């Protein structure tokens, strides 16, 4: 049942070059359920025949005008080759944005349109009656801004994808909307303070990445009230995991956070000899093999920063004090800790010489109390029963705790610029309606993937399950408990893989908090209880080469191998105690407040706690996903790798979401939030409190004269199609007085 066009499985420029998964080619001779000869076009290198049997041969949509349509699910054929082909024609004319159901995907372009401009934003904020544009994430934004101030209830605009796909920059885009507001007026200096707020948090959370040369290395979660006719009123911003080994190494072609680059290459004169700021080659900290990164100019972000640290309300005092932490952080790494002698194995730590001469302008720098803190990174005092004993430490120990205080010096740092943002913009009340954005750092694989890519691609299966849940699975459920739809609606999980990674017992999470928590731990022993806690899944598997450190994990977007060498060392990484009460008894002021207040806290059982937290939070509003895909692996502009583009299809739910269609209707409100959000097509029936709201709710329809097939009344919500909400939108024209 199929036309003259057909796509092939099995053609010859396919089997040549696999990465390109599909050639269109014309049918001059065959019949039903036998094999066709064909040649093909769409690659015109092959112009002579040959042979395909009746599958592995797809319908081609060949009269499309694929920029007049905007949706996946509206296309004649909606197959593999179709859709990739489609994302292809409207990719290579700059058309990035496209919709599948209540989906949104985004592809990389790797250079500035021009699609996301202020005039782009108006004509895609203010034009009359509804979105009869192209797709864009100001669709979602404008939606999720509308259905906000229409039932007064949360909305959450989700973004996902890999490292490098557009999360942070459709985050950006979507901000700027936001704050755009010309019909109405307002005080601008909370909405610029956020505004502001975005090169600062690059600056000290993204780096260089093989995958991505601004990656953030944070997840993001912003709180948002947006006014009635746009602009941003108040806002709060949380930050977590911030990826703290980063500071202390990084690989040959990756660079340290966009920050100590900013200060070393833009500060003045004056600067570099106030805060004793060194060649980016002379930091040990700094890997000197790359300091630069292509699309950033990092004297110029240092002058926006400097900026920005204006409009968040910072005074210069603050100011050079965040300058001088930076500078410090860099400097403790030129802190070589020499073996000494009175060591038991002349292992004894200690600083000595030119060292210490460095480790004194150091501390000076952040703040401390240099003889008290080097106390606390050489002996160590020990009790065998009732003896106290003034030991050493080791020169391995004494290192990793002098390091130690450079990261949690920076990683503090972070969040104290953020608290200091929130304090100046968090609503006087509170936030009980609000609008909410997700900025999560993707999935991404490396050659060798410590700790820092675990629970990376840890929380991004967790948003799936979180995905899947909301758009599949709850409204799969919905329906048939409402009467509306008894559908057979099928997809792919990730409950197995999220079960034995993240749960209580028998998972590699539990497996890891357990280990720490013992007197005496490794790294191997570790994996070993992973491997026999639970192995009757083949979502955890021991690695193929060196099984006793590496192990891989089957995700929802392939197959990565992590190596546990390190593992209990970086999940223990926190700031010690009686290191801690040092930096807090600091008599400046912000180094003082990086740890106020503080007197179980190993990061994956404090960071999957924050998770479950942000899952709850998020799961009370009403979500919106855009699905980022990264069209190539060398960031060239309308460069296509259909290969590629069909694993994130696959990942994201792109091509599972057009199920949705199948079932029933677009809008789902129950009947009180109904009779609200369209009360003015007949206030008799909206605003009667003596009214059954079931019958209100049929009142209210039969009043707005809505087609019956167009609506649909389940036991406690009212069903409508896509149809009917834009004229019930629409019927809401009447004025009143
Ligand atoms: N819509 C877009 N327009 C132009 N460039 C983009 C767009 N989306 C992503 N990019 C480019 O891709 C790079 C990575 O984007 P980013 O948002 O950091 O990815 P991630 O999803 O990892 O956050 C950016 O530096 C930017 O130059
Ligand atoms: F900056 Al990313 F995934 F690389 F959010
Ligand atoms: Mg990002």
């Amino acid at each position: 049942y199929k036309g003259f066009q057909i796509w092939t499985d099995l053609a010859p420029s396919v089997k040549e070059e696999p990465d390109l998964m599909f050639a269109k080619c014309i049918v001059q001779a065959g019949t039903d359920k036998g094999n066709l000869t064909c040649v093909q076009i769409d690659p015109p290198g092959f112009d002579e025949p040959f042979e395909v049997p009746q599958a592995n041969a797809w319908n081609v949509n060949s009269l499309i005008d694929p920029m007049t349509y905007g949706d996946i699910g509206m296309l004649p054929h909606t197959n593999i080759p179709c859709v990739l082909d489609f994302l292809k024609v409207r990719f290579m004319k700059n058309q990035i944005y496209t919709t599948a159901d209540p989906l949104v995907v985004a592809i990389n372009p790797f250079r500035d349109l021009g699609n996301t401009t202020l005039d782009w934003i108006v004509r895609y904020r203010d034009t009359f009656d509804l979105s009869k544009l192209a797709p864009h994430v100001f669709y979602t934004a404008r939606r999720a801004l509308d259905n906000l101030h229409a039932v007064n209830k949360s909305q959450t605009i989700i973004v996902s994808g890999e490292s490098g796909a557009g999360k942070t920059e459709a985050t950006k885009q979507i901000m700027r909307y936001f704050a755009a507001a010309k019909t109405g007026s307002m005080d601008l200096r909370i909405q610029n303070a956020i505004m502001a707020a975005n090169p600062v948090l690059e600056a000290f959370g993204n780096a260089k990445t093989i995958r991505n040369n601004n990656s953030s290395r944070f997840g993001r979660f912003m709180q948002l009230d947006v006014g009635r006719e746009g602009g941003i009123k108040f806002g709060s911003v949380v930050a977590f995991l911030l990826e703290k080994s980063r500071v202390l190494t990084q690989d040959e072609q990756e660079r340290s956070y966009h920050i100590f680059y900013q200060m070393c290459k833009g500060a003045d004169a004056a600067m570099k000899e106030r805060f004793h700021i060194l060649p980016l080659s002379e930091y040990k900290y700094i890997n000197p093999l790359c300091l630069d990164a292509p699309g950033i100019d990092d004297v110029a972000e240092f002058h926006e920063v400097c900026e920005s640290f204006r409009s968040m309300n910072l005074t210069e005092d603050e100011v050079a004090s965040v300058w001088s932490i930076v500078s410090g952080v860099l400097l403790l790494g030129n802190v070589e800790v020499t073996a000494t002698k009175d060591g038991g194995i002349d292992d004894a730590a200690a600083i000595e010489g030119k060292n210490l001469e460095v480790f004194k302008k150091a501390c000076g720098l952040l703040f401390l109390d240099a003889e008290r803190i080097r106390e606390e990174l050489t002996v160590k005092v020990s009790y065998a029963g009732n003896q106290e004993i003034r030991g050493r430490w080791k020169q391995e120990d004494g290192d990793m705790l002098k390091s130690s205080l450079a990261k949690a010096m920076y990683d503090k740092l972070f969040m104290w610029i953020i608290a200091v943002l929130n304090r100046s913009i968090k609503p006087p009340g509170g936030f009980k309606i609000f609008m909410g954005m997700l900025d999560i750092f993707g999935f991404e694989v490396f050659k060798n993937n410590s700790l820092e890519q675990f629970f990376i691609n840890i929380t991004n299966e967790m948003l799936q399950k979180n995905f899947v849940d909301i758009v599949f699975d709850r409204e799969s459920k919905l329906y048939r408990d409402e009467g509306v739809s008894s559908k057979e609606l099928i997809f792919t999980s990730n409950a197995e893989v999220i079960k034995i990674l993240t749960a209580k017992n028998n998972s590699v999470l539990a497996a890891l908090e357990d280990q720490c928590l013992a007197p005496g731990g490794s790294d191997e022993k570790f994996l070993s209880t992973c491997k026999n806690a639970l192995k009757g899944t083949t979502k955890f598997k021991p690695a193929k080469v060196s099984p006793n450190i590496n192990f891989l994990i089957s995700h929802t977007v392939g197959d990565i191998q992590y190596n546990a060498e390190g593992f209990l060392f970086k999940n223990k990484d926190v700031l010690r105690a009686e290191i801690m009460e040092i930096v807090q008894q600091s008599k400046n002021p912000v180094v003082a407040q990086l740890f106020a207040g503080i007197v179980g806290q190993l990061i994956g059982s404090q960071f999957l706690s924050q998770l479950q937290s942000l899952m709850e939070l998020i799961n009370s509003t009403e979500p919106h996903f855009i699905r980022c895909i990264k069209p190539n692996d060398t960031k060239k502009p309308l460069d296509w790798v259909p290969s590629k583009m069909l694993i994130q299809l696959h990942a994201l739910s792109v091509l599972e979401a057009l199920q949705l269609r199948q079932l029933g209707y677009s809008y789902r409100r129950p009947f009180k939030e109904f009779l609200f959000q369209f009360k003015f097509i007949d206030l008799s029936a909206s605003e009667n409190p003596n009214l059954d709201p079931k019958e209100a709710a049929l009142r209210l329809l039969k009043s707005s004269k809505l087609p019956s097939e167009e609506y649909q009344l389940g036991k406690t919500m009212v069903f409508l199609k896509q149809t009917g909400a834009k004229e019930l939108t629409q019927i809401q024209r009447e004025c009143l007085s």
